[PDB]
Protein backbone atom coordinates (compact mmCIF):
# COMPACT_ATOMS: atom_id res chain seq x y z
CA UNK A 1 0.00 0.00 0.00
CA UNK A 2 1.39 3.37 -1.11
CA UNK A 3 0.22 6.45 0.76
CA UNK A 4 -1.69 4.59 3.47
CA UNK A 5 -1.57 4.38 7.24
CA UNK A 6 -0.69 1.72 9.79
CA UNK A 7 -3.96 -0.11 10.46
CA UNK A 8 -3.25 -1.17 14.02
CA UNK A 9 -2.90 -4.76 15.19
CA UNK A 10 -5.90 -6.97 14.39
CA UNK A 11 -8.12 -4.07 13.33
CA UNK A 12 -8.76 -5.80 9.96
CA UNK A 13 -9.68 -9.22 11.34
CA UNK A 14 -10.59 -10.86 8.03
CA UNK A 15 -7.19 -10.11 6.42
CA UNK A 16 -5.00 -13.15 5.81
CA UNK A 17 -1.44 -13.58 4.60
CA UNK A 18 -0.70 -16.39 2.14
CA UNK A 19 2.69 -17.90 2.96
CA UNK A 20 4.89 -20.28 0.96
CA UNK A 21 7.99 -19.76 3.08
CA UNK A 22 7.40 -16.00 2.88
CA UNK A 23 4.38 -13.72 2.44
CA UNK A 24 3.36 -13.53 -1.21
CA UNK A 25 -0.31 -12.43 -1.38
CA UNK A 26 -3.23 -11.36 0.72
CA UNK A 27 -6.68 -12.88 1.04
CA UNK A 28 -9.92 -12.58 2.97
CA UNK A 29 -11.55 -15.02 5.39
CA UNK A 30 -15.18 -15.54 4.32
CA UNK A 31 -16.13 -18.28 6.81
CA UNK A 32 -14.27 -20.49 9.26
CA UNK A 33 -12.87 -22.76 6.54
CA UNK A 34 -12.59 -20.71 3.33
CA UNK A 35 -10.46 -17.85 2.01
CA UNK A 36 -10.91 -15.84 -1.16
CA UNK A 37 -7.91 -14.42 -3.00
CA UNK A 38 -6.79 -13.59 -6.55
CA UNK A 39 -6.28 -16.37 -9.12
CA UNK A 40 -2.95 -14.80 -10.08
CA UNK A 41 -1.79 -15.68 -6.54
CA UNK A 42 -2.20 -19.42 -7.20
CA UNK A 43 0.58 -21.76 -6.26
CA UNK A 44 0.92 -25.14 -4.59
CA UNK A 45 1.94 -25.36 -0.96
CA UNK A 46 0.01 -22.51 0.67
CA UNK A 47 -0.12 -21.91 4.43
CA UNK A 48 -2.81 -19.42 5.43
CA UNK A 49 -1.81 -17.08 8.26
CA UNK A 50 -4.67 -15.54 10.24
CA UNK A 51 -4.50 -13.02 13.06
CA UNK A 52 -1.34 -11.38 11.76
CA UNK A 53 -0.04 -7.89 12.30
CA UNK A 54 3.76 -8.08 12.10
CA UNK A 55 4.38 -10.96 9.66
CA UNK A 56 7.97 -11.41 10.94
CA UNK A 57 7.23 -11.65 14.70
CA UNK A 58 4.98 -14.08 16.60
CA UNK A 59 2.78 -11.72 18.61
CA UNK A 60 0.25 -14.19 20.02
CA UNK A 61 -2.97 -13.96 17.99
CA UNK A 62 -1.85 -15.94 14.95
CA UNK A 63 -3.41 -19.10 13.55
CA UNK A 64 -1.37 -20.94 10.89
CA UNK A 65 -3.44 -23.42 8.85
CA UNK A 66 -2.42 -25.17 5.65
CA UNK A 67 -4.64 -25.25 2.58
CA UNK A 68 -6.30 -28.53 1.61
CA UNK A 69 -7.44 -27.43 -1.83
CA UNK A 70 -7.40 -24.45 -4.12
CA UNK A 71 -10.00 -23.65 -6.77
CA UNK A 72 -9.17 -21.08 -9.45
CA UNK A 73 -12.20 -19.62 -11.23
CA UNK A 74 -13.15 -21.77 -14.24
CA UNK A 75 -12.83 -18.82 -16.63
CA UNK A 76 -9.68 -17.14 -15.28
CA UNK A 77 -7.58 -15.67 -18.09
CA UNK A 78 -4.01 -14.98 -17.01
CA UNK A 79 -3.33 -12.71 -20.00
CA UNK A 80 -6.22 -10.27 -19.38
CA UNK A 81 -6.75 -10.98 -15.66
CA UNK A 82 -10.46 -11.40 -16.28
CA UNK A 83 -12.04 -13.49 -13.50
CA UNK A 84 -9.07 -12.98 -11.16
CA UNK A 85 -10.51 -14.88 -8.18
CA UNK A 86 -9.63 -18.09 -6.33
CA UNK A 87 -11.02 -19.99 -3.33
CA UNK A 88 -8.80 -21.75 -0.77
CA UNK A 89 -10.14 -24.33 1.69
CA UNK A 90 -8.38 -24.68 5.03
CA UNK A 91 -7.45 -28.14 6.34
CA UNK A 92 -9.22 -27.30 9.61
CA UNK A 93 -11.56 -24.55 10.70
CA UNK A 94 -10.19 -21.36 12.15
CA UNK A 95 -11.19 -20.32 15.65
CA UNK A 96 -13.18 -17.11 15.23
CA UNK A 97 -12.89 -14.29 17.81
CA UNK A 98 -12.77 -10.45 17.73
CA UNK A 99 -9.29 -10.51 16.16
CA UNK A 100 -9.93 -13.30 13.60
CA UNK A 101 -13.29 -12.93 11.92
CA UNK A 102 -14.97 -13.48 8.59
CA UNK A 103 -16.12 -10.76 6.21
CA UNK A 104 -19.59 -10.96 4.66
CA UNK A 105 -20.15 -11.39 0.94
CA UNK A 106 -22.17 -8.62 -0.70
CA UNK A 107 -25.79 -8.87 -1.65
CA UNK A 108 -25.53 -5.94 -4.05
CA UNK A 109 -22.76 -4.37 -6.08
CA UNK A 110 -21.33 -1.13 -4.72
CA UNK A 111 -21.73 2.10 -6.67
CA UNK A 112 -19.08 4.54 -7.81
CA UNK A 113 -18.33 7.07 -5.06
CA UNK A 114 -18.58 4.53 -2.24
CA UNK A 115 -15.63 4.69 0.17
CA UNK A 116 -13.80 1.44 0.82
CA UNK A 117 -10.92 0.09 2.91
CA UNK A 118 -8.00 -1.65 1.17
CA UNK A 119 -5.29 -3.38 3.21
CA UNK A 120 -2.09 -5.36 2.80
CA UNK A 121 1.61 -5.97 3.42
CA UNK A 122 2.75 -4.88 -0.05
CA UNK A 123 5.30 -2.35 -1.21
CA UNK A 124 4.89 1.15 0.18
CA UNK A 125 6.86 2.98 -2.56
CA UNK A 126 5.88 3.97 -6.12
CA UNK A 127 9.56 4.17 -7.06
CA UNK A 128 11.83 1.68 -5.45
CA UNK A 129 11.00 -0.91 -2.84
CA UNK A 130 10.19 -0.96 0.86
CA UNK A 131 8.09 -3.74 2.33
CA UNK A 132 6.55 -2.80 5.75
CA UNK A 133 6.03 -5.92 7.91
CA UNK A 134 2.93 -4.52 9.73
CA UNK A 135 -0.44 -4.23 8.00
CA UNK A 136 -1.16 -1.02 6.06
CA UNK A 137 -4.56 0.46 5.26
CA UNK A 138 -5.95 2.86 2.67
CA UNK A 139 -9.35 4.49 2.35
CA UNK A 140 -10.29 5.00 -1.30
CA UNK A 141 -13.42 5.51 -3.39
CA UNK A 142 -14.74 3.37 -6.19
CA UNK A 143 -14.35 5.26 -9.48
CA UNK A 144 -16.95 5.49 -12.21
CA UNK A 145 -16.75 2.85 -14.93
CA UNK A 146 -16.30 5.64 -17.49
CA UNK A 147 -13.23 6.98 -15.64
CA UNK A 148 -11.86 3.46 -15.28
CA UNK A 149 -12.28 2.65 -18.99
CA UNK A 150 -10.73 5.98 -19.97
CA UNK A 151 -7.66 5.21 -17.83
CA UNK A 152 -7.24 1.68 -19.28
CA UNK A 153 -8.63 1.65 -22.85
CA UNK A 154 -9.48 -1.80 -24.08
CA UNK A 155 -8.74 -3.53 -20.77
CA UNK A 156 -11.65 -3.22 -18.30
CA UNK A 157 -14.27 -5.98 -18.31
CA UNK A 158 -17.59 -6.14 -16.48
CA UNK A 159 -15.78 -8.16 -13.79
CA UNK A 160 -13.45 -5.30 -12.81
CA UNK A 161 -13.70 -1.91 -11.15
CA UNK A 162 -11.23 0.86 -10.46
CA UNK A 163 -10.68 2.41 -7.04
CA UNK A 164 -8.26 5.05 -5.85
CA UNK A 165 -7.23 8.49 -6.94
CA UNK A 166 -6.62 9.73 -10.46
CA UNK A 167 -4.10 12.25 -9.12
CA UNK A 168 -1.89 9.36 -7.96
CA UNK A 169 -0.03 9.01 -4.70
CA UNK A 170 -2.31 6.46 -2.99
CA UNK A 171 -2.81 2.90 -4.26
CA UNK A 172 -2.31 -0.79 -3.61
CA UNK A 173 0.98 -2.26 -4.85
CA UNK A 174 3.03 -5.45 -5.30
CA UNK A 175 2.40 -7.88 -2.47
CA UNK A 176 -1.11 -6.54 -1.80
CA UNK A 177 -2.57 -8.78 -4.52
CA UNK A 178 -5.42 -11.00 -3.43
CA UNK A 179 -6.33 -8.80 -0.49
CA UNK A 180 -9.63 -7.21 0.41
CA UNK A 181 -11.54 -4.14 -0.67
CA UNK A 182 -14.30 -3.73 1.95
CA UNK A 183 -17.11 -1.21 1.57
CA UNK A 184 -19.95 -0.80 4.07
CA UNK A 185 -18.87 -3.96 5.86
CA UNK A 186 -18.96 -6.24 2.79
CA UNK A 187 -16.22 -7.66 0.57
CA UNK A 188 -16.61 -5.83 -2.75
CA UNK A 189 -13.17 -6.26 -4.34
CA UNK A 190 -9.97 -8.24 -4.58
CA UNK A 191 -6.64 -6.49 -5.29
CA UNK A 192 -5.90 -7.54 -8.89
CA UNK A 193 -3.78 -5.31 -11.18
CA UNK A 194 -2.67 -1.84 -12.25
CA UNK A 195 0.12 -0.11 -14.10
CA UNK A 196 2.92 0.51 -11.61
CA UNK A 197 1.65 1.80 -8.27
CA UNK A 198 0.16 5.17 -7.37
CA UNK A 199 0.82 6.71 -10.79
CA UNK A 200 -1.24 9.60 -12.13
CA UNK A 201 -4.23 8.49 -14.22
CA UNK A 202 -3.55 4.79 -13.43
CA UNK A 203 -5.77 3.74 -10.52
CA UNK A 204 -5.87 0.25 -9.13
CA UNK A 205 -8.07 -2.39 -10.76
CA UNK A 206 -10.01 -4.81 -8.59
CA UNK A 207 -12.01 -7.99 -9.15
CA UNK A 208 -15.74 -7.23 -8.80
CA UNK A 209 -16.77 -9.74 -6.12
CA UNK A 210 -20.52 -9.14 -6.42
CA UNK A 211 -20.44 -10.93 -9.80
CA UNK A 212 -19.10 -14.11 -8.17
CA UNK A 213 -21.33 -14.65 -5.12
CA UNK A 214 -23.32 -17.47 -6.73
CA UNK A 215 -20.16 -19.30 -7.80
CA UNK A 216 -18.62 -18.84 -4.35
CA UNK A 217 -21.69 -20.14 -2.53
CA UNK A 218 -22.18 -23.11 -4.85
CA UNK A 219 -18.50 -24.07 -4.67
CA UNK A 220 -18.35 -23.94 -0.87
CA UNK A 221 -21.56 -25.98 -0.59
CA UNK A 222 -20.04 -28.81 -2.66
CA UNK A 223 -16.39 -28.91 -1.51
N1 LIG B 1 -3.11 -1.30 -7.63
C1 LIG B 1 -2.00 -1.57 -8.29
N2 LIG B 1 -1.36 -0.56 -8.85
N3 LIG B 1 -1.56 -2.83 -8.42
C2 LIG B 1 -2.28 -4.00 -7.90
C3 LIG B 1 -1.35 -4.89 -7.12
C4 LIG B 1 -0.14 -5.28 -7.95
C5 LIG B 1 0.53 -4.06 -8.53
C6 LIG B 1 -0.45 -3.23 -9.30
CA1 LIG C 1 2.96 -12.24 13.51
Amino acid sequence: IVGGYTCGANTVPYQVSLNSGYHFCGGSLINSQWVVSAAHCYKSGIQVRLGEDNINVVEGNEQFISASKSIVHPSYNSNTLNNDIMLIKLKSAASLNSRVASISLPTSCASAGTQCLISGWGNTKSSGTSYPDVLKCLKAPILSDSSCKSAYPGQITSNMFCAGYLEGGKDSCQGDSGGPVVCSGKLQGIVSWGSGCAQKNKPGVYTKVCNYVSWIKQTIASN
